[PDB]
């Protein structure tokens, strides 16, 4: 017996980041994941939040805890999730290697969307970005899989610490993370 009329992917799992900036607590971002529509991508992100898969194949934890927001661009997006080298050139999915683009059905229509960073077709790992504006030119190239449901103010604060090139002007860390 259906009862809702939703104009968006349904949120099926909720996760969070606790953010530190230059070593100080900056608040919590909460995310809703679109697990009915992109389950493999949603499940990857969820498991990296909890750390429950333990160690990956590259000698590093399959866990977002401690990873930085390494590229931060005002009026575009903020990007993080390098859990291997922790500097923006690495990352690892829970599936053992990069994984395929699951679906491009969900587009970059607005700010606050969670989407996979990549290095071309079918190269999803752990790195992600959060949009701060509509990014339609990224449609068909990046898999959207969730959205900010609380703490968009924190995303905007992070965004304000970036630069046009993306080099951050502060050290922004996922100090803790998990599933709600």
């Amino acid at each position: 017996f259906a009862t809702r009329v939703i104009s968006a992917p349904k949120v099926t799992k909720k996760v969070f980041f606790k953010i530190s900036i230059n070593g100080e607590d900056a608040g919590t971002i909460k995310f809703g994941l679109f697990g009915d529509d992109v389950p493999k991508t949603a499940e990857n992100f969820r498991a990296l939040c909890t750390g429950e898969k333990g160690m990956g194949k590259l000698g590093k934890p399959l866990h977002y805890k401690g990873s930085p927001f390494h590229r931060v661009i005002p009026n575009f997006m903020i990007q993080g999730g390098d859990i291997t080298s922790g500097n923006g050139y690495g990352g690892e999915s829970i599936y053992g290697s990069k994984f395929a683009d699951e679906s491009f059905k969900i587009t970059h229509d607005g700010p606050g969307l969670l989407s996979m960073a990549n290095s071309g077709p079918n190269t999803n790992g752990s790195q992600f970005f959060i949009t701060t504006v509509p990014c339609p030119w990224l449609n068909g190239k990046h898999v959207v899989f969730g959205k900010v449901i609380e703490g968009m103010e924190i995303v905007k604060k992070i965004e304000s610490l970036g630069s046009q090139s993306g080099t951050p002007k502060a050290k922004i860390i996922i100090a803790d993370c998990g599933e709600i």
